[PDB]
């Protein structure tokens, strides 16, 4: 049982949020649209909407899509300085997973990280992804403050999932994926906005398998994140999990920044 706290819309210094980013693994764009996903977005009214798993491709009028299955999208009220695709490595750039949108005071990276697979069939490749991804982001962040959002396909610590004991050998909670995430946070460096703000808050998840009635029981995993350069922590107002938004097996997450 979890009730996301009210929206804090001012930074620690009292500056009002000026930027609201929403990110959401929609489990098929067409399906999500049929389940009234776009309606919820219109009410949320973000300045920037990142979407993962669109499986489609080809106040939010600038729209950028990348597809190989998978697929991501990035819809923005204002125009970026520059939009670019992938992470600069042939091998990792074929599955429509990353869009990089550069703005005046920061760079936004939306990602759909490769799952390790049933049986952990793709865990070796996942580790190679993780290492290239962390190198690319460290590159970006050496130049401008970074915001990374999306479905990073890993529950960091035991507090990020409802059943840590039963999932230590399943994709999303292996020691390798968890070490990989701790390494991205250390090396770029990046902080986990939600956990920074709510360090001891249990049962806050953003994904629940469609099977076994898991959402109704709250048997979930936190796989979706907003990770921020440490210099953006003074602009952090809040990082929200919209638990009650329906439309997919993942719920949206929303970030407020005062820039
Ligand atoms: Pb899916």
């Amino acid at each position: 049982l979890y009730e996301d706290p009210p929206d804090q819309k001012t930074s620690p210094s009292g500056k009002p949020a000026t930027l609201k980013i929403c990110s959401w693994n929609v489990d098929g764009l067409r399906a999500w649209i049929k389940k009234k996903g776009l309606d919820w977005v219109k009410e949320e009214a973000p300045d920037i909407l990142c979407l993962q798993e669109t499986k489609c491709s080809e106040g939010l009028s600038h729209q950028y899509w990348s597809a190989p299955y998978s697929g991501v999208g990035l819809l923005s009220r204002q125009c970026p300085l520059k939009v670019s695709y992938g992470i600069g490595d042939e091998e990792h750039d074929q599955e429509g997973r990353v869009i990089v949108a550069e703005f005046d005071s920061f760079v936004l990276v939306t990602a759909y990280v490769p799952n390790a697979g049933r049986g952990l069939v793709r865990l070796e490749y996942r580790q190679r992804w993780d290492e290239a991804f962390r190198k690319f982001l460290k590159g970006l962040a050496s130049r401008k403050p970074l915001v990374l959002c999306g479905d990073l396909n890993v529950a960091h610590e035991e507090i990020d999932l409802r059943n840590p004991k039963g999932n230590k050998k399943n994709a999303g909670f292996t020691p390798q994926e968890r070490q990989g995430f701790g390494e991205l946070l250390q090396a770029v460096p990046l902080a986990d906005s939600f956990r920074h703000l709510y360090p001891n808050t249990p049962y806050a998840y953003t994904f629940w398998t469609y099977m076994m009635n898991a959402r109704s029981k709250n048997v979930g995993w936190r796989l979706d994140y907003f990770l921020l350069s440490h210099s953006l922590l003074p602009a952090l107002c809040d990082s929200k999990i919209r638990s009650k938004a329906l439309g997919s097996d993942h719920c949206p997450i929303t970030l407020y920044l005062a820039l």
